[PDB]
């Protein structure tokens, strides 16, 4: 059988949406072919489809067999696949009616592009249906010196819970391009200031689910992009914003339960608790009618209180530990324990470490932990494990038992809060 008799009855098909390419043949009675893919005997089809993730240049070695079998020479065919189709989660829905994005007013970027601390030229950049491409042909070293700010008027509140995603492409590896979605009016105030690198022409989703709400009247976006190699090209698309409430049909992947660390006990210098002369204050109102502070007894590492009067709702029975010169930093990670023994059962129990003022300064908190079922006798643990930290100059931590019966007693025992054991 001589190959290349059919040479005009092979046919390859690309299709560039979906980086499928089709091994098809036109029948010529018992002459069938034979599909040899990088070295890998496919056997014989009229009509086959593989995958082709990546883009580059790629080639299928056909042959031609019968009753006889088959023979000798190959034919080699050569196919391109434009670009790269993403590997991995995929992020939420960008056109989906809960992405609060698509609602919004967006700025046209803004740029701080400062190779060495001193700044040049704004980059050049695109907007083409909602997609971003920005042209770094300068190399920078940190992060900070090149500066995308994207200013929103997406207002978000306390007691909601929000998700986010991005997609990032780079032409060029990348050690890590910094997301931040923060205050426009405060830097100290944020969702989020992560970072990933990014391999050349490899889209990475960065995401985050069930953020704990914030009290912000308009939020930036901003990118940075410092460390680029010279000529990066950077692409971001798909940004997504939506109420955690709101199910947009996305398989969001579980993040493997945080190991437990090594505990340091509470009388240790890892303790950071221990040695905080600290102060009281109440929100002890049942329907919202505030009464007299209720009862307090300080027995060393362990504060017991006392709740005659019964509760309804979140945040009507709140215990406030306010620490004299207690501070946290972004550039740590802490872990958090404490031992609540509740002598009635208490449904919904709330702990935060937050910055000591009111207003704008309880949206500055290392960790909001809600929905702590306290069961009647047994001494439960409230566990935060490897929280990510945040900038704080005088902490204080906030308790709150709302929805208590009568005659209630709270122990809190053995208070403890250090960096990362593991």
């Amino acid at each position: 059988p001589v190959v290349s008799d059919y040479e005009d009855c092979i046919r390859i098909d690309v299709n560039q949406e979906t980086n499928y390419v089709t091994f098809s043949f036109q029948g010529q009675k018992g002459v069938m072919p034979i599909w040899i893919i990088d070295g890998k005997n496919y056997s014989s089809s009229f009509n086959m489809t593989k995958y082709y993730r990546k883009a580059g240049d790629y080639s299928v070695e056909v042959k031609i067999a019968n009753s006889n079998g088959v023979s000798d020479r190959a034919i080699t065919r050569n196919f391109h696949i434009d670009k790269t189709i993403m590997t991995g989660f995929g992020g939420f829905d960008p056109e989906s009616n809960f992405n609060i994005w698509r609602t919004a007013t967006i700025s046209e970027p803004t740029f701080w592009y400062a190779p060495g601390w001193s700044q040049i030229a704004d980059p050049a950049y695109s907007l083409v249906n909602g997609t971003y491409t920005v042209t770094l042909p300068e190399a920078t070293s940190e992060t900070w010196q090149a500066q995308m700010p994207i200013k929103t008027n997406i207002a978000t509140d306390a007691g909601k819970n929000y998700d986010f995603s991005v997609i990032l492409t780079s032409t060029i590896d990348h050690p890590n391009v910094t997301v931040k979605l923060v205050d426009a009016t405060e830097d100290k105030i944020y969702y989020f200031e992560g970072k990933t690198p990014l391999v050349a022409n490899e889209p990475v989703c960065f995401w985050k689910s069930n953020m704990p709400g914030l009290d912000i009247a308009n939020l930036n976006l901003v990118f940075d992009f410092g460390g680029n190699a010279a000529g990066t090209v950077m692409t971001i698309e798909s940004i997504v914003l939506k109420d955690h409430a709101n199910d947009d049909g996305t398989i969001v992947p579980e993040q493997e339960e945080t190991p437990e660390p090594t505990w340091s006990a509470v009388d240790s210098e890892d303790n950071l608790w221990h040695s905080v002369t600290f102060t009281n204050e109440f929100y002890y109102a049942p329907g919202w009618n505030p009464i007299a502070n209720p009862a307090l007894n300080i027995d060393g590492a362990t504060y017991t209180l006392n709740f005659p009067t019964a509760t309804n709702e979140k945040w009507q029975n709140q215990v406030t530990f306010i620490s004299d010169a207690l501070t946290a930093s972004a550039e740590e990670n802490y872990d958090f324990r404490v031992i609540l023994n509740a002598s009635n059962d208490i449904s919904s129990a709330t702990i935060k470490l937050v910055q000591v003022g009111g207003g704008d300064n309880d949206n500055i908190f290392v960790f909001l932990l809600e929905d702590v079922k306290l069961t009647a006798g047994e001494d439960v643990t409230a566990k935060v494990i490897n929280a990510k930290g945040v900038d704080i100059t005088q902490a204080k931590l906030v308790f709150d038992f709302g929805g208590n019966p009568a005659n209630t007693e709270v122990i809190i025992k053995d208070i403890i809060l250090q960096k990362h054991k593991d």
